[PDB]
């Protein structure tokens, strides 16, 4: 079996993608934050708090014939930029772009943080990341990918996510008309449950290429690069008038900059991220100073290859006995 479906930014600013799925029979059609970087299923609900819902649209377990209640079970789940949400959980039917998973795991929200409340346009998560790193408890669940894996015709899924425009998530193909050149696949380390890899190096603009290892995660549902501070450092420091902002938090530019492209290794490939993907607008309405999209990981603890990376690359996320990931030009 194989799925396909499209991703659609939730904004001019592309600050997260969302991709139709369909729940329970007769479907309900939620559209989810597709997200390599958790591991949880979960979408707003009949059961989430009223004050909390604003304009989401809402799964209902009571409406659907194969909603199974998973007694006993609950989940809560804590995000890198501090947001939250947790609930308890039905399995039901799930479909995404054409490829069913029965039984699968379908965490109903009952409380979620202000910034899911004030995002209308995202109605939950659907994780891609390694199924260990799920919040289910006391028995923890797999991933839509986990479940789906042993029917796909290839055990992978592909991102090709859209500069301010839509893309595709594929599952178990390689659409070899996506990409240009050849995908080269680097080795995952699943030790911390996510697509963790290792960069061989960066260049700023038409500087030279600095060989270094960058070992960060591959993470649709988050929306910037996050490098460390040397690499981020020396990519605004070709930007005139860039500085970190404490008030802001983080790298800002005047808004009348063009920005330079940065480019990161994939063993002896290159990905160039072109300077405007690294725009990401006035910081407030009217601003004349404009926000980074690349930012330094300090105090995160690890790097992170988001949305503004991945964007610039057709990624095939590999999920064979031996994990790996691909990347290519496109
Ligand atoms: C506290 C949440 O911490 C992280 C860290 C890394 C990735 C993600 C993610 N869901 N994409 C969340
Ligand atoms: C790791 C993914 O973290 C997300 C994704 C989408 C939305 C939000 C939010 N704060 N409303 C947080
Ligand atoms: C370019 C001329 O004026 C603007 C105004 C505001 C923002 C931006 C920007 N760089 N995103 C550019």
């Amino acid at each position: 079996s194989t799925g396909s479906a499209t991703t659609t930014p939730i904004d001019s600013l592309d600050d997260a993608y969302i991709t139709p799925v369909q729940i329970g029979t007769p479907a309900q059609t939620l559209n989810l934050d597709f997200d390599t970087g958790s591991s949880d299923l979960w979408v707003f609900s009949s059961e989430t708090t009223a004050s909390e819902v604003d304009g989401q649209t809402i799964y209902t377990p009571s409406k659907s014939t194969t909603a199974k209640l998973l007694s006993g079970a609950t989940w809560s789940i804590s995000y890198g930029d501090g947001s939250s949400s947790s609930g308890d959980v039905y399995t039901d039917t799930v479909s995404v772009g054409g490829l069913t998973v029965t039984g699968q795991a379908v965490e109903s929200a009952k409380k979620v943080s202000s910034s899911f409340t004030e995002d209308s346009t995202i109605d939950g998560l659907l994780g891609l990341a390694f199924s260990t790193l799920n919040t289910v408890s006391p028995t923890q669940q797999k991933t839509f990918f986990d479940n789906a894996k042993a029917s796909l015709d290839s055990p992978v899924f592909t991102a090709d996510l859209g500069y301010h425009a839509p893309g595709t998530y594929n599952f178990g193909f390689i659409d070899t008309t996506a990409y240009t050149g050849s995908i080269t696949y680097t080795a995952v380390s699943t030790k911390q449950g996510f697509w963790e890899w290792t960069s061989t190096g960066y260049a700023v603009g038409s500087g030279t290429f600095k060989s270094t290892s960058i070992d960060g995660i591959a993470d649709t549902g988050t929306t910037l690069l996050y490098l460390p501070a040397t690499v981020v450092s020396a990519y605004w420091a070709q930007v005139s008038g860039a500085k970190s902002s404490s008030s802001v938090g983080g790298y800002v530019f005047p808004c009348s900059a063009t920005l330079p492209s940065f480019t990161f290794g994939v063993g002896s490939a290159r990905i160039v991220i072109p300077g405007d993907y690294i725009d990401f607008g006035p910081i407030s309405t009217g601003s004349s100073s404009c926000f980074g999209g690349i930012q330094s990981s300090a105090g995160i603890g690890i790097n992170i290859f988001g949305d503004v990376a991945l964007k610039a690359a057709f990624v095939v996320f590999n999920g064979a006995t031996t994990p790996t990931l691909g990347f290519a030009s496109k």
